[PDB]
Parts: structure tokens; sequence; C-alpha cells
């Protein structure tokens, strides 16, 4: 149907915008601390602490499969990256502090992204 194609175009456009957002957020992690999943080989107790791991590579996989239906779902995953890190690591660590900086700087990006998603009407 034509309506289905139109919806898929909207999702494709949302995916394009989120790809831009993802690139901007990842730039606020210059250390690449959040680039990949935490290694369960190197950190074997991680899943005892963190029930829903997340990282930028995993987000990118879901994004390219057009697996984010709206901005809220995307933000949920970004918040997992930050929140997981701030629980597993103590305040006085390079990991926790990287998460705080990513949260603070990323908030600016996500604030305007919400306006753009609403404005263009991608949901
Ligand atoms: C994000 N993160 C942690 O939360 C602590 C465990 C860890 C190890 C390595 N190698 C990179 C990142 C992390």
């Amino acid at each position: 149907s034509m309506e289905q194609v139109a919806m898929e175009l909207r999702l494709t456009e949302l995916t394009r915008l989120l790809r831009s957002v993802l690139d901007q957020l990842q730039d606020k992690d210059p250390a690449r601390i959040f680039a990949q999943p935490v290694s369960l080989k190197e950190v074997p107790d991680y899943l005892d602490h963190i029930k829903h791991p997340m990282d930028f590579a995993t987000m990118r996989k879901r994004l390219e499969a057009q697996g984010y239906k709206n901005l809220h779902e995307f933000e949920e995953d970004f918040d997992l990256i930050i929140d997981n890190c701030m629980k597993y690591n103590a305040r006085d660590t390079v990991f926790y502090r990287a998460a705080v900086r990513l949260r603070d700087q990323g908030g600016v990006v996500l604030r305007q992204a919400r306006r753009e998603v609403d404005s263009i009407g991608l949901e």
C-alpha cells in the first residue's frame, strides 16, 4: 500500500536524523569509553550488576536496522549507557566522570533533536 511506503519513508527520515544525533553524541565521548559493549570476558561480573548493558556500537546496529520507532526509544538506550556507568563505577573514576560529561553535553543535542522531530513531524 502507499500508506505503508509513506510510513517507511518517515521511519527512514527519522533514522537519518537519529544517525546525525548519534554521531554528535558519540563526539562527546572522546575517550571512546562507551564505544563498545563492556567485555564480559574482561569484566566477568558485569551482568550481576547491570541488567541491561548498552553502548554506542549496539545503538548503531539497532539504528541501521531502523529499530528506533521514535526519539524516546533512542533516548532510552542513550540513558542506559550513562546510567549503567554511573552505577557500576564510583564517583571518583574516569568512567563515572566521562558519563557525567556525556550526559551534560548530550542533553544540549537531544534538546534540539526533540524540537526537530516534532517540527518535521517524524512520529
Ligand atoms: C564503560 N565501562 C565501565 O563502565 C567499566 C568497565 C569498562 C571497561 C572498559 N575497558 C571500557 C569501558 C568500561
